[PDB]
Order: C-alpha cells, then sequence, then structure tokens
C-alpha cells in the first residue's frame, strides 16, 4: 500500500538542479506546465527518498509523538502528489489543481523543522544520549534537513513564481543582508545584555574592484547563516568580556574572487578549544528543551536550538560551505563560502540507496590508526 | 624467511607514548636498559608495521630505484635488530651493541624522506597519475611519513640519551622558535624576490597572561611547522603585490589557551579559491622534480616539495593539527594547534591490520549524496 508506493519512488535518485536552471526556468518562459511536468515526479521522489530513512530511526525516536506527526505529513503529502501520475499536462485543471496542491503541502509542512527538533527534544528526554543510535541521529537529521530545504525550495518556486525570480534575486547585494542580520541580532543582544558589540564591515571585489558585491542567490538562506553566525558571536563577546565592560566589535570582511564569495566574520570571544568545536554542528549536543512562551525574559543568543547546524547545510546545499576556527583564549573566526557563480550553484541532495542503509547499520570508527 | 619476520611484527600494534612518558624517561632514571627493553621489540613493530603497505604500493611505485633502497634500508634495519630478540638486558656488551645499532640505524635512515620522495617523482616521470592508484600513494605517503616521524623520535630520543630530554624541550619558547623561522624564511625570500614582508607577532598568554609562552615540544618539530608556513605566506605576498612594491607584512597571533597552544599565520597575498586548498597537501599534485645543484639561481620558496603536508604529519603526530582557510582574492590564514599539556600529547600511529589493507582494494566514493 502506502510501503509500496514509498518503495516505488525511493528507487529514484533525487534530480539537482543548478540555480542557473531556477533562474532560467521562472526568467522568461515561466511555464507552470513544465514545472507540473517536472515536479510530479521529483517532488515524490524526494519525500520517498528521506521517508526511507525516517524508518531507519531508533524506535524511541521514531515513536516520538513529533516525528510520527513529521512523518504523517510526509505521507499525507506523498500520496496528493501521486494522485497527478497519471493526468495530463494538457488537463488545464489538473494543472491548477496541482498548483493548489503545491501550496497546501506547502503550509502544511511550514514547522517541520522545529517539529523535528522538538521530536530529538522528546527523544533525549524519556531515554537519553545512546552512543550507538547518536550517529545514526547525527547521520539523519544532516540529511533530513537537507532534504527539507531542497523540498522547501521546489515548493517555494512553484508557489510564487505561480500562486527577483522566486525565492532567488539575481542581484542579491550581500552587504546589505549582512547588516540586515546584524541589526536583528543586535537587537536580541541588546535585550539579553543590555549592551552589544559594535560592527566593523569590509569589503573587497577583487573581481571588480569597488563595485557592489552581488551574486545570484537566495537572500533568506544568506541572511540565516549571517543572523545565526552574529548570534553566536555576540553571545561569545558579551560572556567573556563581561568582567571589563567594554566589548570588541565584530569584524566582517566579505570578498567576491573568481570564484569564491567568502564572508568571513571575527569575534574576540574568548575562543573554543579545538577538540569541542565539533559538538557546535551536533544536534543531541545542541538539544534542549525549548524557551518557555509564558515568560518576559529575553531569550538567550545562541546555545538552544539548530541555528549553526542548519546554517551549514544552507552554505553546503548550493555547493558553498561553512567552516569554524578558533583560538582558545582569544577569539572565533567563522567563515561562509558561497559560489560565485551560478553554474556551480548545484543542488546537494541526499540519496536512498544501499550505501545510505548500511550507514545506519555499521559501526564507523578508525581502526588503521592506534587509539589516542 | 625475511617476509616471515616482517609477519610476525606487522602482527602487534605499534604502542604509542605520551610526550611525558618520553620526557619522564630521560629526565632522572634515563635507565639504558629500559630503553633496551622497550626498542628491542618496539622498533621491528613499527617498521613491519610501514613494510607490508610499501609492498601494497601500485607496482611502478614500488619498482622505482628510490623506493627498491628505502625498503632495502628498512629489511637491513629490521634484521639487525631482530638479533636481540633472544639477549639479555643484563648482557652488558648486549646493551652496548644495541645503542651502537641505533645510531647506524639512524645514519642509514637520515635520508628517507627525500628518498621517498625522489621515487615517487621517478613514478610520476615515467607513468604519469594513475587516479585509480593515486588515492593509495596520498594514503600510503601520510602513513610512511606520520611512521618515519615516529620512528626517527624513538632512534633520536636513544641516541641522545644515551649515544632538553633528547630532542624533547620541557620549555619550549614559542615565539623564539617563530621568530628563528621568519627570519630563516626571510632570508630565502630576499634572495628570490629581492625584497620580503615584516613580521607582526602578537602574543596572548590566557594561561597566566603577560607570561612567557612556553611548552613541552620538540623544538625543530615546531620550527618546520612554522618555517614552511612562512615560505608560502612570503611566496603569495610576494607574488601578489609584485606589481605594487609595497608589501603586506605577514601577522602570526600565538596564543596560549587551557588546553591549545595555538599559532595563526595571516598573510595578504591573494587567497586560493576553497576547491584548490585540498591539493596543497596532496603529495602527487606537490611533486616535481627537484632544483638543479648546477646552478646559482635563488631557489623557489614554495610549491616545490612536501614541506606542507609533512608540517600538517608534525602537528597531528602529538595530537595537534595544521588547518588552512582561505579567502580568495584577498589572504590566507594557517592555524597550528598543539596541546599545551604534555599528558594530552600522545603519538598518532599508523598500524597495519585488515583495516589498513582494506583502504588499498577498495574504491572509496560517497554514493549517499548526488554527484556535484
Ligand atoms: C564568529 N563567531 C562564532 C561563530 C559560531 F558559529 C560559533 C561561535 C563563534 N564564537 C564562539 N565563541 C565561543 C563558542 C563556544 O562554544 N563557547 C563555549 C566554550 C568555550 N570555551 C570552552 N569550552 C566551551 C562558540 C562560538
Ligand atoms: C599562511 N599562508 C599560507 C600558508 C600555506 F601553508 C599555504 C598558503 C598560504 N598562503 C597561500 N596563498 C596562496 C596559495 C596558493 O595555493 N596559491 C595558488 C593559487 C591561488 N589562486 C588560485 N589558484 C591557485 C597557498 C598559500
Ligand atoms: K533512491
Ligand atoms: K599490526
Amino acid at each position: 500500500g502506502v510501503p509500496g508506493q514509498v518503495d516505488f519512488y525511493a528507487r529514484f535518485s533525487p534530480s539537482p538542479l543548478s540555480m542557473k536552471q531556477f533562474l532560467d526556468f521562472g526568467s522568461v518562459n515561466a511555464c507552470e506546465k513544465t514545472s507540473f511536468m517536472f515536479l510530479r515526479q521529483e517532488l515524490p521522489v524526494r519525500l520517498a527518498n528521506i521517508m526511507k530513512e525516517i524508518s531507519l530511526l531508533p524506535d524511541n525516536l521514531l515513536r516520538t509523538p513529533s516525528v510520527q506527526l513529521v512523518q504523517s505529513w510526509y505521507i499525507q503529502s506523498l500520496q496528493e502528489l501521486l494522485d497527478f501520475k497519471d493526468k495530463s499536462a494538457e488537463d488545464a485543471k489538473a494543472i491548477y489543481d496541482f498548483t493548489d496542491t503545491v501550496i497546501r503541502i506547502r503550509n502544511r509542512h511550514n514547522d517541520v523543522i522545529p517539529t523535528m527538533a522538538q521530536g530529538v527534544i522528546e527523544y533525549k528526554e524519556s531515554f537519553g544520549v545512546d552512543p550507538v543510535t547518536s550517529q545514526n541521529v547525527q547521520y539523519f537529521l544532516d540529511r533530513f534537513y537537507m532534504s527539507r530545504i531542497s523540498i522547501r525550495m521546489l515548493l517555494n518556486q512553484h508557489s510564487l513564481l505561480f500562486g527577483h525570480i522566486g525565492s532567488i534575486n539575481p542581484n542579491c547585494n550581500v552587504l546589505e543582508v549582512i547588516k540586515d542580520g546584524y541589526e536583528n541580532a543586535r537587537r536580541l543582544c541588546d535585550l539579553y545584555y543590555i549592551n552589544s558589540p559594535e560592527l566593523e564591515l569590509e569589503e573587497l571585489n577583487a573581481k571588480s574592484p569597488g563595485q557592489p558585491i552581488q551574486v545570484v542567490y537566495v537572500p533568506s538562506h544568506l541572511y540565516h547563516m549571517v543572523f545565526e553566525l552574529f548570534k553566536n558571536a555576540m553571545r561569545a563577546t558579551m560572556e567573556h568580556h563581561a568582567n571589563r565592560g567594554v566589548y570588541p566589535p565584530i569584524q566582517v570582511h566579505v570578498t567576491l574572487g573568481n570564484e569564491d564569495l567568502t564572508v568571513k566574520m571575527s569575534d574576540r570571544g574568548g575562543g573554543v578549544p579545538l577538540r569541542k568545536i565539533d559538538r557546535l554542528f551536533n544536534y543531541m549536543y545542541s538539544t534542549a528543551p525549548r524557551p518557555r512562551v509564558e515568560t518576559s525574559r529575553a531569550v538567550p543568543l545562541a546555545g538552544f536550538g539548530y541555528g549553526l547546524p542548519i546554517s551549514r547545510l544552507y552554505a553546503q546545499y548550493f555547493q558553498g560551505d561553512l567552516k569554524l576556527y578558533s583560538l582558545e583564549g582569544y577569539g572565533t573566526d567563522a567563515v561562509i563560502y558561497i559560489k560565485a557563480l551560478s553554474t556551480d550553484s548545484i543542488e546537494r541532495l541526499p540519496v536512498y540507496n544501499k550505501a545510505a542503509w548500511k550507514h545506519y547499520n555499521t559501526n564507523h570508527e578508525a581502526d588503521d590508526w592506534c587509539v589516542p
């Protein structure tokens, strides 16, 4: 029945699109029939591939009310999409009903990321950290959230085009997005610490010096990354210098190279030893019950969610990256790497196959080197 | 015969030592009998483990005159060590003959690193890059050179103690080593580019502010790392700014934290795109015929050897690291991480076993993600 439908579409691989393909589609032609033909196969494929991995979760995580709800959302969206498998692209009502279904699914899935995060909280609350499964949880959540980002991208594009090119800005003003992230992080910082660091912004357009720095990008993806990084930099700065009462600025250097757009953000917030860096990207370590609604107390800036690992997934989604390197006792740099060329910006998508299944059913240990 | 001896000792795992163990040994007791008992087993074990992996090299690399010579050196040293397997620690002549043999082996192996590098040159000259084997060559050379570093360490300690604690300085003055590396790199830089960048050095002893920064370390290991990094930073700076004729300084920030000693080196040498960073640590990409003897022309600063990957192996040998991160179009940071505590500084050693053998006989590809 439903397992048969999931198995049929999970056999296929997701088909990654480049940023240029996204852009070229909705610019001139903007054919709703073309989007239909692509999505009536691609959305089921992407839903079914990730649904096979939901089923491999540790039972105590799978059985949580929040994961069960997310899975039921995916099952329902998949079934609604499969009703168009045999309908005709020339059937105008079918096209109309499909665009309507895309919008319905988009709203149904609006809360997937925090609901999944709620399931990890429920799991951690009632069973604790399990070192065997916890490697599988980290593997799953990277892939589930990257998958969700890609599905969200497809739904948003179709919804905006048929309900700036979709959510893509062909001329994203990088420094304006950065200032926007700074000001919103600073507002939260003032509310919590009653003070905040200044911003020092430097830019270099090596490609065309003195010219504004723009790229083809999804602005909300860039906003999410820099906003989350600013909150982490500010938290570290405010807590490390609380005794002094003088707070060093946060420095940002933006560079457009022949190939890389890089955003480097630097703080003097006291740093982190190298041994402790990676837990900042670990979902289980970052999982804590969420701030309560019934209080006027300010919300903490960082350490209370998945802002950082999800930021890195945004960077990696279009073949970029997000790296942290810290000098313990001094401060920390974060570097966002983005492809400067739209033709290099290709979706990075997980695929369910024997290799993926093997990851859930194997111990991963470096037995060819001596134990440290 | 000889294959039987190698197989017997390659069954064992190398036994890593901490920096504290190295230091505690040669400080007070300094028992030559104790060193004998340890080394008459540990040296054969470490030689035989790496010799099994020499035999797995691509035939066209194994058969080069330089690799054949290195292998014959290892075979001869192994056989000379095995003559003590049944001799008594109380036999004073046996102790004396063993210390004599350690010194002989140390000198015989003085040229292992450049001779192995000569074999890669010979291999690359006559057969080209082979994409299937080239992954195995990278895997082997990391392990062979890390193994050599560890064997060199044991030979040096025994030779210095029984021929400052050996080559270990319990009070290594980090900034003095750094200035030494700077001045020697600057000398080579002036010879090639007829100019050179200045040094700007900053230090922070977060552990004990204003106090000199010292750690237990092998000074020549630290020298090698910073000297190689300076040469790379200077090369990039001199070539990127050759048009301007004004050369920005190289900035170094040294920090001693509760856990990490970090050395950050920064240049404004124009940077490297992220896609091209890793080839800087790739032996096959870095392999070029060496500068000829018969010339007065200055030797190029970087790009002509294995200084950089071997520097990172030095850092990782005692559980540190060496990382590069660049902003394409602007410049590059290198960060050395060293354990601030001698008890955390444990040898990182390769071990020959089924896992190691499997690496040479498998294709390594990320089939659980879509091809970029
Ligand atoms: C650009 N800045 C930036 C970006 C970012 F994504 C994360 C951080 C960051 N700056 C940070 N400073 C400190 C921490 C931290 O983990 N602090 C806890 C810690 C410290 N010392 C010993 N044990 C634990 C994290 C960040
Ligand atoms: C601390 N500085 C530092 C340390 C280090 F270990 C290595 C480097 C370095 N600075 C560098 N700058 C440039 C390069 C390079 O690979 N240049 C070639 C390149 C550039 N642009 C496009 N394609 C290729 C390498 C380094
Ligand atoms: K599949
Ligand atoms: K072994």
